[PDB]
């Protein structure tokens, strides 16, 4: 079910995305938590080369506050859509930087769940052997 | 040239990436001053599929403070190397985001000076719709 | 098991990758079957931007052509490595272009499978407009 | 000038893309010139990850035909767009790994042009240097 550290990131995401001008640019923010326990917050770059995922933004973000291992992650999207599941490349990015990283995601039932990255991409490639 | 600013990003940003243990995931910071005179940085996040460089994850990082217009970004790369010229991808995001950005880029005598996104991109493509 | 066309894909792939220089920017083959039977096939453009993985230059290719619907794809890496599984950011790019297409994986006896997309990115974020 | 070297690069990517159903997600061709005396083309893919533009798609093609050096590059867009400047991030794949190459790009009076990748990309950042 829901644990209080799970919630707090679903919260602390929610409020950032809420807090910005409404924008098709910045319309997903991402939360993640620290092995220490810190909470770095980021919203997307939206760009047709590839600008970076809400998620990419917070990794970026965490490790210039040199927060070491990210245990786990959550997007909310901008006008109340709720808990996103992190793109195939946020996956793949995920897997190869943060591989004891979950995500939350919503479950069969609607309900948010924290899954680990590897059960989100099955028979993974692995970057580098 | 030189004024005040543009020093002071080039200090922040250069902080903020030998704050941090030498990696080559995370071995370029960037700073940018928004239009208010607020400062925000970030570090590059490496990856094949195109994690972002340090100045994208600093778009995302003002956009999530809701910064608007940015005015001028520095990227500084680990291990002392200094100034580093935005790449090509970044000079797209900076046009398409921030049309009236500059960006810092050393001259014929490797001295800092701030340069209009567009001098970087000439015949530059404009992204629409 | 698989079936006989599938081979195909594995076929024309590892003649690909061996049919051209060893490369470290240029290290995987993929080839992709249409509904109306042609094969289309991709090397991959290794860059930190993010270069294509060799999926990316198929659907490229098979979008030049005027392919349409593409029904299969298989990644065959350079050094002999064999069958390789869509990195994430793949199996993005191709749930949204090609939903109903399959991938060939290897499964746990490491002997050649087709998957569809949708297995590979389970509780997927769905892309819209 | 219009030297039929260049006269046919163009002509080639216009007839490719003019040739597929008119879509968002294939939009631009490209057509580029081997030393060795071939010429390959591509489309791009869109896709938010991004997706590769044609001239990437290019790329891939041209290494999946062990095609070496390309000397030259040229994208056009649907809908009678004519010529394209390389984005960005293509300025960037290009610089790195065709940096012998031009691109055709429009000059002051609207005429395609050809220019070294470096005019493309001043100040160029150099991908481990
Ligand atoms: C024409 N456009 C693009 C408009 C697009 N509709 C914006 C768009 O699709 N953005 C989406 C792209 C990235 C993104 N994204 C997705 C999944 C995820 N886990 N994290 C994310 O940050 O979520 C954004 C979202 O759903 O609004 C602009 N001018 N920006
Ligand atoms: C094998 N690798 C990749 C190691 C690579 N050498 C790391 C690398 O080349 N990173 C580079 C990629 C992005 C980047 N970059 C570049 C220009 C710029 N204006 N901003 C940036 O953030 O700067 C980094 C840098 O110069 O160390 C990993 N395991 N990470
Ligand atoms: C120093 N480098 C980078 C060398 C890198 N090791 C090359 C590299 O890892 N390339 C990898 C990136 C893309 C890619 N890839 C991956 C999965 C997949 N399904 N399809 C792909 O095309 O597979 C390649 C692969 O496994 O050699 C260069 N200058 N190129
Ligand atoms: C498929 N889409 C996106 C619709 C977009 N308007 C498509 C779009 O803008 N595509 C552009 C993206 C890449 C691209 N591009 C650009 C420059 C260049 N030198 N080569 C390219 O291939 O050119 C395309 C173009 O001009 O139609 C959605 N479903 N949102
Ligand atoms: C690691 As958790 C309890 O925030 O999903
Ligand atoms: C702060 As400035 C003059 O380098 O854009
Ligand atoms: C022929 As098949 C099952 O690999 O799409
Ligand atoms: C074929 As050309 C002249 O644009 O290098
Ligand atoms: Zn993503
Ligand atoms: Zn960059
Ligand atoms: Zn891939
Ligand atoms: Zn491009």
């Amino acid at each position: 079910p829901l644990s209080q550290e799970e919630s707090t990131l679903i919260e602390r995401a929610t409020a950032t995305i809420n807090s910005i001008p409404i924008s098709e640019d910045y319309s997903v923010a991402s939360a993640a938590l620290s092995s220490d326990g810190r909470i770095f917050t980021g919203v997307n770059v939206y760009h047709f080369t590839g600008g970076p995922c809400a998620q990419l933004v917070v990794l970026g973000t965490a490790a210039a506050a040199a927060a070491g291992n990210l245990t786990c992650i959550v997007a909310i999207g901008n006008e109340n859509r709720g808990i996103l599941s992190p793109c195939g490349r946020c996956r793949q990015v995920l897997l190869d930087l943060h591989p004891g990283i979950k995500a939350i995601v919503k479950d069969s039932d609607g309900q948010p769940t924290a899954v680990g990255i590897r059960e989100l991409l099955p028979s993974g490639y692995v970057w580098e052997g």
